[PDB]
Parts: structure tokens; C-alpha cells; sequence
């Protein structure tokens, strides 16, 4: 029975991924952060073959001692400070996850299967992010010029991957994902800030509601992820829809999708087109659910969850 | 008018001690932690009530977030309640436990200094400590009662009171150190003992739940109401001059007493849902905490007013109406 | 009279830096690590009231920096600060990680932090370097991909994002020295241009006789320190701020070195070196030669010592320190 | 063949320490930090294949652990710090991440190592008497601690971090605390050191002027030479436990200053000035050990008494100035 180990298992990918490696027969661990309030809720319908273990990715020995005791197949690095706009607000925190945290976890790897003789597939979750301000199409190779701690430090983690791949030859890659959403995706984030109040203002427990995307969905981008570590070779991958749409044109599909005009409560207060090719010649990866579906499948979910509160009121 | 800084806002303590202080007049600032989930539960009422709460992302183990949001609020008096508070998870994380709740505190202590000195202002600061500080020294304990813990959150808090007495000591900083003694609500964290029964026992009232799995029930506690607490918190910080003061309500009671009485409180014995798990045992145990709050009483006038038999019924009253809720939900096809 | 503050003013270039711009009448903080034993070697003379004050901080202690940054309130700010050796980032990667890349940031945030409070302007520096290229082949101009073969690479690439982040987004006075391999006498003894000048002047009268090396094919662009400061200096002079390549545009293998060095003393390093696999790194960066138009047409800088000057200037240090060495031991001083 | 894995083998006791386990038939491995400048100035006379140089730093627990596992210690020694008391006022972090926390680490990592191999560790922490502070002597292994500085608070954090997984995994960990230890291989910025280097150029005339801070401070001074050798014996009894090591008898700065200028035929009042500057925040009045626990179990005493070592300390600085002075004259320096 193989055996994943997932970092930022409580998040949206990880919700998925844990799902979908379970659907493979794997053993899935997770890493999770301690905190004063309930914070599994993305995974708590699993865990009633899922471990949950305490760790922290600025704490290099609480990875060691769970890759020793779990002694995992292939390991998923999920966890970071993911918010871009508060990456500004704490970078040397961020930069500490996203950029040293990623090194910490490599090389508690690399120490790993140095020490016990064992191999171990390794996955990086890079960002369209990284590519910044650089003119497309964004490929795999196509120069970063970050624009923010988040991004720069995304850069950096990128780095040390393809660094302990080419030196040591671990078979670690690195998954260059553009935007992906679903219905677990983060409130702080504008497709499901708007999901979340359109289900509110049908139940009718809201009254109003407060750079165009490549928007995919998390349950289609994890299976990449997997995808990637099955390959021969360990190798870097973009993984994006190619496609685009606005915020507007999400406000008419969700809206439009519950009989509801989005004008009637609207309130007004980059550029990244992805090629992801490679992504399907060499993992014959597709996504499988379109912006319509990923959307009208948002919107479902967060009525139901507005109607949970109307009833409770 | 008063400005107050809150670390560690979003926890049991801090949520109390935003509204005492807000019903004081106090404009409340509070550090916050970024997280993928929903983290403000507890103070998410005072926040929808940004004006006199503002909430401000930072984590004690980045000094910069620490002194630019001291530099940009100016506050009055700081509050140092973050900390990865579970003692039973500080043996799985000692690191970034004592990262946290040891220099984590020293590095708000060292930004709190450099701010005053470097724009003249004055603060007072108040520090989270903990009963857990004296571990295995036997009970009744005071504030020159010895310590000896018993765990790598226990050895990082007595760190974090040392390093607090030294910046009083050595530079004059008005800094004053709670030892606070366990004290439950019902917005206590759910993996502490009194709230993980409050709460499998409203399950089980209501017949969501039949099972319930503990560690060590002859473990006693000096269990206060944090409502009362975190008025002490604030009383410290007005005195003349800083002290340290323990904070308890002097009546111990061990885990298998509450269980009696709260599971009793609703007619049932927890012998027929209770079972007993290792995995709940802890590699070095705190077998009796009781404290002597003589000096918060003559000094701080400071008396609990919530009995021990009134906070088990208090608690058991919240989850049993957290539990119907469930129920009403689950009846309603809503929940699963 | 202006200040500057330098992280790194220990190390090789801090020692010339600070020398340039006391020269230029500046008053120089510096920060320096606690250790146990003396660490100053190359600063110690530029004593013989105070112009150069040293303070005790960490890159790894954001406290430290915002501390020393209030109180010395400087308008020049360069950061030389790091674990700079390749071979050992690759054995300390976390560290080193956490000295070059997010040392950087808590620098920058420290500065941008301090400027917001006090309303005060500071220039910025940071001392990137031309490992960032790695395997991109050369010449490696400032629009040269970066490619870094090493966790220091990696983490300097980091740095470099870092401090160009700060000044698009808060319009921070920072620039980026994109500098190419640069030494002196003063250059560190671990790394390949001062272990083979030492190792010479000590063979030469015979206090030692094998050295070891690692890979002779590796070919860089080997400049003088203490032109390259001042290209530093000059950077943060300009109206606006800006990244630029510092080289001399000349691409030379270590075994050239071996041969002008040697050769220089009438010896054959083929009679005393040997290849130890011990000093191959994980990952090697084979080709580095910069491309330096952009500095000798914006800053006006131009590289004055040449290879074999250069080379010739260090071996005769190094034998005329290895001759010292031998009068101390020879009189039973060593 | 027994392993010994010394962090802060550089340092004045991690020398010594070297010395004495090199002496008794072990191999020895060292964790040294990188810098730009040589570092090894106290153990290059000894690095002949016994001796092993690792990179590593307390707060990087990737790189502890890494060279616990390739070396397989059957000893850990912890001397690494940042040792200066007012040092640590200035850079406060730094000094509590290495100090306390880098203790953690080292502990965390050694008992991963052994869960993980089942192998088995004896552990040393590097306690200090600086942790009892401003307690008043005699001071013994329960005396309260009552830190003074942000070095002592730290070293006390470490103590107990050692002293909970003694007791919570039963590692076999001991908290050596010891008392002021000097050398001629003392750091020249602390008072012993700094005093005995400058009497050496002032007699020989490289320097006219000492600057001190506080000379009433009490210490109990011991040679670090014959404290590292209770370091090894705390980790040979069946037991681990905490045990004070010092010499019992305290002496003040001033008392430093008559003894080792009046060994000369000088007058310290001649030469010495009080800077404002040397004074800590926070002082630590007296300290004086009860040295009886180790006496007793370890039966560990003191060889080098305190004018004896003054003596030594000034002799060999002398010794240095004298060298100095010459090379001064010869355009060497
Ligand atoms: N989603 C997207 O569209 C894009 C995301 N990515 C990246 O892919 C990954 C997954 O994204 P996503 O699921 O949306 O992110 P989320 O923000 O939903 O989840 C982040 C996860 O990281 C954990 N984490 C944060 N800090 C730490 C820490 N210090 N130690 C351990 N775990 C920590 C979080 O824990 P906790 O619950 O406690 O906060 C959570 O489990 C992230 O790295 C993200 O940056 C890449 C491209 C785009
Ligand atoms: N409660 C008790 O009985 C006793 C507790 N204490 C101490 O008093 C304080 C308050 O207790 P309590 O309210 O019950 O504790 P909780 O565990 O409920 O709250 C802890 C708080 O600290 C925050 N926090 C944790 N880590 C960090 C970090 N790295 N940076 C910033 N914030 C962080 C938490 O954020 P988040 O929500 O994201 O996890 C939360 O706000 C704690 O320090 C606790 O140890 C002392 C004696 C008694
Ligand atoms: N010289 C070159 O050929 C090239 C160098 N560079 C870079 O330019 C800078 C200067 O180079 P160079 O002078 O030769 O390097 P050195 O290695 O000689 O000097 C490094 C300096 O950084 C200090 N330092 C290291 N770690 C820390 C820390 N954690 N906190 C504070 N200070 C620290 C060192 O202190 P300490 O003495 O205590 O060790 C020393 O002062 C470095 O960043 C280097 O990477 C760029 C291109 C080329
Ligand atoms: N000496 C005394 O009188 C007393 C000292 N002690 C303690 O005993 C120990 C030995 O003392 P002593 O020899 O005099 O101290 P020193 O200051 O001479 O030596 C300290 C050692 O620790 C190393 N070190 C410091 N910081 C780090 C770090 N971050 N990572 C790795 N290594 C590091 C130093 O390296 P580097 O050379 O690079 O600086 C050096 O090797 C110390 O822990 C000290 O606090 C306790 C009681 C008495
Ligand atoms: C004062 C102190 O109170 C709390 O620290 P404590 O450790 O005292 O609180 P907790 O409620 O966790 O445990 C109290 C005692 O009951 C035993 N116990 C029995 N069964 C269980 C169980 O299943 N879970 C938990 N968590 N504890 C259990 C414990 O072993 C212990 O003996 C925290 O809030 C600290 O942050 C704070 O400093
Ligand atoms: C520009 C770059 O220069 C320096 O980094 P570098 O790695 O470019 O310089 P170094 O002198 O270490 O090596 C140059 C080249 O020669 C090879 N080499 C062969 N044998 C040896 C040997 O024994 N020791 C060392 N140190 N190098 C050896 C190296 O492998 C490499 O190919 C540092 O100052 C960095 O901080 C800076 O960023
Ligand atoms: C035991 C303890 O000893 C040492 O810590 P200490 O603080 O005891 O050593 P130090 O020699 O620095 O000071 C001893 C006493 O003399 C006073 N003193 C007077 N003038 C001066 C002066 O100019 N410099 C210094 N450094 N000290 C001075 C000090 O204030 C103090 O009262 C370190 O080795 C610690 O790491 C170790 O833990």
C-alpha cells in the first residue's frame, strides 16, 4: 500500500488530493498546523487511512520526525502562507513557509532516504504567480518576475526543487499551477467571496455584495499533481485551462444560474495565459470540468450552506 | 483614550478580554494569524458589532509584524496571550512551541522595548503565564512557589516569565505576569478536558454521539471562569507598580469529579460512556495544581466569581444548546 | 555627512567598502556577529577616531536590524551580509537559506518599516551575484535568465526578486549589484583563487607541499574587490534605481590560474596539485563571463585591475605572508 | 571506539573538552559555524585523524540532525552559545534562539536519532550559574533561579528543556551547571580575559589604559581545563542528573584586579578607568557554588585555585604581549 504524506492538508488541494489519493488505495498523512479553533474542516467528513499529525513547515524537526514514523512513498507540499495581499503584510513569515519552509521540507527528504536507504517521490506546489509581470505565453521555462513576497518566495522554493533534483537527482517536481477553484476554496478569494454571498442573498440572509483568470478546478489540478509523480522521470509541469473569463462573466453564470440578476445587488468598490502543453502530451492531463460547471458547482454548494443558516435562524 | 494590543486575540482569553476592555471605553487592536479556514469564531460578534476592534495580520514568530503593528497602533497596553497553548501537543512540536510561547514572548518584549525608547512612548504589558509553570511542585502554589515543568510548553512558559521579569527588572518596563491557573468557558479550545466532555456529553444527551475517550481522570485542577480572569489580566496592569500575581480560585477538582457533576447535571453516568485511551496520557504528568490567590486579593481586590459546580453547569448548558442545534440540523436533513 | 550602514562589513568586500567610503568622508556603521573568537581581521586597521562603528546584530534577528537602523538613522544601506561559500550552502542549505534570501527581506522590511515611522529616505544595496545564472550560458548581461545550481544560488535569486519587489511596490530606492567573482588579498582562504595564492606562497618557501583541489575546468570572471565597491557606491549615487552587472568581461579557467600564478614564482603547479573529489560540488555552474555594458555606460565604471594583475597582486601578498609566516615558525613563534 | 559530538568545539571549553576525550582514546566530531574569517583558532594545534570539523548552527535543526545521524555519537555535548551576558541585552533573540531554543533542538534531535536507529545518547547541556542570577549564595543544584539577562533566562529555558526529557523519555541528559571557568583560551571580552590580556601590553607598553565597568560583581572562578573533565564524568555514572561544579570560593572584580596587576609590581589604579558603557541593565552581585553533589558522586574537585589561576592567565599573556611588542617593532603588526 503506498503512502502520501501531505503538507497544508486542511486547505482546498488538500482537501481534494487526500480524497483522491484514498480513491488510489493510498495511506494518506497530513501535516497540520495547531490552532485555537476547529481547523479541519475541508477533511473532517473523511476522517470519520487518513493520519492527522502535527507539524509546522518553520519547525525542520517536527518534518523529520513525521517522514521518519511515517516513511512516506511520495510527498505533497501544499502548505504556505497562500494569500498574495498578506504576504505583503507578513513577508518575513511568508518567506519562512513558502520559500525556507519548502527547503526544510526537501531536505528533511533528501536526509530521509539518505539515512534509511529509501526513495521518495516529491511534489512542489509552484503558482502561475511566479511568472509575475513576464509577457505570455507562460510556459515551464518562461522567466519569473514576481511581484510580491508570496510570489518571490514561491521562486525561490521553485528553485531549491529543481536544485535538489539536478544535484542530488530526488525525484522531486515542480507543479507550475495557475488559478483553481472550488467550493472549499478560501472566502478571502473572489470566486468564492461571490459564491458565498449569492447564496446568502437568495436564502435572503444578505442584502449586498462587494486583472482578468485562468480559473480551473482543485479536484482536476490534484490529479495532475499525481499525474506528475507517476511519470519516469521527475520533471517540471504548467497546469492551467488556457482559457479565460471575468469576474462579470462569473457573476452572470452564478447569479444568472439561481434566476437572480447580479445588478440587483452588485456593489463596485494580472495578464497570465498559461500553456500547458507539456501537461498534456506528456501527463495527458485535461481538465475535466469547465468554467460553467466549476461555477454552477460553487454556487450549489454555498446555497445549501446559506440554506444550513436559515434553517439554524 | 486607552488603546490596548491583543496577541493571541482569536483565542478563549482574548475574545473575553476584547469585550471587558471594550465595555472599559478601550479601543482593542488584535494580532491575528492567517489561516486557509475561518479563525475568528470566538470574536466574530464583536467584530460585525474597522472603528474601536481592528484586527491586524502578524505571528509571534516574525519580529517585524510584531513592531511595525506596535509602531502603526501606539498602544497603551499589550496583552501577550498568543501561544500554541496545548500542552499535550507541545511534546509533538517542542520547537516551534518554544519558538512561540518562549521567544515568541521575547521578541513582543524586545519590539514593545525598542518602540518606547525609540518614540518616547510608554506601555504596560501584561504576560500570559501559567499554572503549568510549577508542574510536579506540590500544591498549594503561590507566586514564590518553585517551578518544575513537566513539558516543553510548561518549560517555554517559565521561560517567557523570566524573560518578562528581566525587561521589568533590567530597563523599568511597567511588565506584570499572570499566573493564571486553568480557566474553562464555553468557548474554550475543544482539545482541552473540561470543554472535550462539555461537549461529547451534549452530543450525547441528544443522541449524536455514544463514546467518549479520556486519559488521566485522576489528574485535579484549580478550574476558574475566564470571564473573571481576564478582569485580573486588566487590574494587574492599572497598580501603581508591576508584580506578578497568581490567579485561581483555590478549589481543585479532578477530572473524574467533573465528569459527576456534569454528566450528573443531565442525569447520566459517564461510567457507561467514558473510556480510557494511552493515547490521552501524557509523557510527564501534572498531577496537582491549586493555587493561593492571596496577594490578587489584597492587592488586586481580585475574587472569582463563578464557582466550579456553576462553570460545569455553565458549560454543559452551551454545548447541550450547541448539541440541539446540531440536532435540528441533522433532523432537517442539513447535516450529515 | 552622510552614513551608511553595511551588513557583512567583516567580510571581503565590507573591509574595502568601508575603506571607499570613509575616503568619501562617510561615517560607517557596520554589524557584526558575536563569535568566540576575534572576527575583525580585515577591519582592524582602518583604526589607525571614529568614523566606522561596529554593532552587534544578526541577519537571521529582525530585531537586531530594525534596532541598530533606528538608532543610526542611515542614508545608505548596503547588504553584503552572508553565508557566501557555494560548497557549504549545500551542507547548511536551511541557514544559508535563511541568511541570503529571508536575511535580505527582514533587511528590506526593517528599512521600509523604519522610513514609514520616521519619515526619513534611505538608499538600498544588495549584493547579488552572478551564481544566480548558474548554468545560463555566457556572457550573462542583466536580462540573462537565471538558472542557480546551489541552495546559496537559489537564495540569492530570492534576495535579488526580494529587493526589486520593494522598490516596484513601495517604490524603495534599491539596487541590485549583479556582481561577478571578485578578489583580493583579503579574499577568503576557502575559496579557489586564495587557497591556490596561499598554498603558492607557502610552497614556494617551503612550508607546504600538495595542494588539493577540485575542478580545474570551471572558468570565471575573476575582477579585483576593490574596484567592484565602488560600483556599489556609485549604483545608489544614480537618480534612479537600478540592477547592474559588475565584470570585467574576461573568462579565465582556474587551471589559467594555476598556470599565470605558479609560473609567476617560476613553478609547475602540475608538481604539487592534486584532485581530491571531496571539492566537486553537487551541482557545478561551468561558464560565468559578464556583460558590464550597462555599468560603464550608466554608472561610468570600468574595471582598472586585470587578471594578471590581479593574480600577480595576490600571490605576491600571500608569498610575502607565507615568508613572515616562516621567519615566526623558523624563530619558534609559530 | 567511543563517539563524542561537541557543538561549540571552537569555543574556550569545547578546546579543552577536545583535548581531554581526544587523551582518552575517543573520536571526536565537532559542529563549527561557517564564517568569512578563521575560526578555529583554539583546536588547530589539534586537527591525527581523530578529530572531525562539521557545519552546522543551533538554528538549523536540519544540519544537527543531519550530523547526528552520519556520526552515530554515543556522546552530545552541548557547549554551543552565544556565552556573553552583555551581548545577549543587545541582540536578545539571537541569543534566546541559540541559547534556549538551538538547546531544544539538539535534544530534539538526538532523541528522534535513537527512536528512529534505537541507538542510545548520552547528553550534556552546558547549564551556567548565571541561571540563579540574583538568588543570594551559596548556590546548589535546587537553588531558585532568578535570571538577570536575557543569556541566563535562555540557559534556563535549556535547562529545563533538558531536564523534561530526562524525565519524560528518560534520556540520559545532565545539566552540568557550572561557574565562572577561565582560561588562557578565554574570550578577550570577558572581565578575566580582558583584564589579564591588557596587563600583559601594558607592561611590555602596547597599552596605558584599562576601562571597566562594574569591580564590585563576586565570582567564583575555576580553569576550564579541570571543568570539562567533569563534564565527561557526569555522563559515566549509571544515572543522568544536574550537578554544580565549581571551586566554592568568591572573589570580586577588584580582588581580580589586585592579584593579577600586584603579580606584576603594578598598580591597577594607575591604568584602570570606569566606562559606564560596561555596566549591564541587569547585574548579577554574587555568585558562589556548593560544589558538594558533584564532589560526592563524581568525586570531581577543583586543581587550579584561584591566584593560580590568575597567574596562568597573566603569565601567558604576558608571554603574548612580549611577542606582540616585538612584532610591533618589526612591521609584522
Ligand atoms: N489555489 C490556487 O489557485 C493556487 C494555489 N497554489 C498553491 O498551492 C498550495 C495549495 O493551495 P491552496 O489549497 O488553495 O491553499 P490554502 O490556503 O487553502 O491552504 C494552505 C495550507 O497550508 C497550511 N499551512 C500554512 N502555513 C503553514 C505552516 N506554517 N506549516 C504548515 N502548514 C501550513 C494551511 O494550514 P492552515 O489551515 O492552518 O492555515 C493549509 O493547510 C499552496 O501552496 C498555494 O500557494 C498554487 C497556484 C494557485
Ligand atoms: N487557558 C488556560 O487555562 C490557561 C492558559 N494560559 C495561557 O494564556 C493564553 C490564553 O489562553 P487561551 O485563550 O485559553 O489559549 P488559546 O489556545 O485558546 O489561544 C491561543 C491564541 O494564540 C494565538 N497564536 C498561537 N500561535 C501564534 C503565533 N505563532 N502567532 C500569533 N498568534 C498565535 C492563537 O491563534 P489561532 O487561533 O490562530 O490558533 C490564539 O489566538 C495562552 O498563552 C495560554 O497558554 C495560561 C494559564 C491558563
Ligand atoms: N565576493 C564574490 O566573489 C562575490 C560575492 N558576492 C556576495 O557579496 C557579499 C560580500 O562578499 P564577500 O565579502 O566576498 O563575502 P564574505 O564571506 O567574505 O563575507 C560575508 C560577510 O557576511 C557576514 N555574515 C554571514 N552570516 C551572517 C549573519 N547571519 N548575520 C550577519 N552577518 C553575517 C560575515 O560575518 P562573519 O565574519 O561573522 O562570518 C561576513 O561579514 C556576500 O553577500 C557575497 O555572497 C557577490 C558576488 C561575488
Ligand atoms: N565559560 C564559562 O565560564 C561559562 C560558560 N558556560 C557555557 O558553557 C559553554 C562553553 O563556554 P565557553 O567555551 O566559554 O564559550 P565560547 O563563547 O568561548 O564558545 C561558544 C561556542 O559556541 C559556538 N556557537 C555560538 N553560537 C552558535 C550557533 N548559533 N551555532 C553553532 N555554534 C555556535 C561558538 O562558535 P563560534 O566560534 O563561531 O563563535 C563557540 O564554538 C557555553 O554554552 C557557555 O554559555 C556556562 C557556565 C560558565
Ligand atoms: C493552565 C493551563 O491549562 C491548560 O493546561 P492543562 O494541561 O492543565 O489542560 P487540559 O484540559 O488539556 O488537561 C488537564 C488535565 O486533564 C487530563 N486529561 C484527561 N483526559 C484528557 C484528554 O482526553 N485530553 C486532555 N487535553 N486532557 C485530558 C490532562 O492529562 C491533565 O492532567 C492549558 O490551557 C494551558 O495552556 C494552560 O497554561
Ligand atoms: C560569484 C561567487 O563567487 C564565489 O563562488 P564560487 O563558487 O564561484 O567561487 P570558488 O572560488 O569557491 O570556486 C570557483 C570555481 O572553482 C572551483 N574549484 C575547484 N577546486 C576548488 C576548491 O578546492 N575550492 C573551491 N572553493 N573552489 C574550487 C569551484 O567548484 C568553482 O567551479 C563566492 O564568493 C560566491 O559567494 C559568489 O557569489
Ligand atoms: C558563568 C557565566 O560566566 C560568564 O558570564 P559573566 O557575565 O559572569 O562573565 P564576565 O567576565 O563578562 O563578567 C563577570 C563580572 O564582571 C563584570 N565586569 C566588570 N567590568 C567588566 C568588563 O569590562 N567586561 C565584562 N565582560 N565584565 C565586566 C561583569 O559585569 C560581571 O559582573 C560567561 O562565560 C557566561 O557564558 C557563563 O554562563
Amino acid at each position: 500500500r503506498k503512502i502520501a504524506l501531505i503538507t497544508g492538508i486542511t486547505g482546498q488541494d488538500g482537501s481534494y488530493l487526500t480524497e483522491f489519493l484514498l480513491g488510489k488505495g493510498y495511506e494518506v498523512h497530513g501535516l497540520i498546523r495547531r490552532s485555537s479553533n476547529f481547523n479541519t474542516q475541508r477533511i473532517n467528513h473523511i476522517y470519520i487511512l487518513m493520519k492527522l499529525h502535527y507539524a509546522d513547515l518553520t519547525d525542520a524537526s517536527s518534518l523529520r520526525r513525521w517522514i521518519d514514523v511515517i516513511k512516506p512513498d511520495e510527498v505533497y507540499n501544499l502548505a504556505a502562507q497562500s494569500h498574495v495581499a498578506v504576504s505583503f503584510e507578513i513577508p518575513d513569515y511568508t518567506a519562512d513557509v513558502v520559500a525556507t519552509g519548502a527547503l526544510r521540507l526537501l531536505e528533511a527528504v533528501r536526509s530521509h532516504t539518505i539515512d534509511s536507504g529509501r526513495t521518495v517521490k516529491y511534489y512542489q506546489a509552484g503558482s502561475s504567480e511566479m511568472f509575475g509581470s513576464t509577457p505570455p505565453p507562460q510556459s515551464e521555462t518562461t522567466p519569473f518576475h514576481p511581484r510580491s513576497p508570496y510570489a518571490a518566495s514561491k521562486c525561490a522554493a521553485h528553485w531549491y526543487t529543481v536544485n535538489y533534483r539536478e544535484a542530488y537527482g530526488l525525484f522531486a517536481c515542480n507543479g507550475i499551477l495557475f488559478n483553481h477553484e472550488s467550493p472549499r476554496r478560501g472566502e478571502n478569494f473572489v470566486t468564492r467571496k461571490i459564491t458565498r454571498a449569492l447564496g446568502r442573498i437568495k436564502v435572503g440572509l444578505q442584502t449586498k455584495l462587494f486583472a482578468s483568470r485562468d480559473w480551473g478546478f482543485a479536484g482536476d489540478y490534484v490529479e495532475a499533481m499525481w499525474l506528475m509523480l507517476q511519470q519516469e522521470k521527475p520533471d517540471d509541469y504548467v497546469v492551467a485551462t488556457e482559457e479565460g473569463h471575468t469576474v462579470e462573466e462569473f457573476l452572470d453564470v452564478s447569479f444568472g444560474y439561481l434566476g437572480l440578476n447580479w445588478k440587483d445587488y452588485v456593489e463596485i468598490d494580472d495578464n497570465l495565459q498559461g500553456d500547458a502543453s507539456k501537461a498534456k502530451e506528456v501527463l495527458g492531463w485535461k481538465p475535466q470540468v469547465g468554467f460553467e460547471k466549476l461555477v454552477k458547482m460553487m454556487v450549489d454548494e454555498d446555497l445549501e450552506l446559506a440554506k444550513r443558516e436559515k434553517v439554524l435562524v
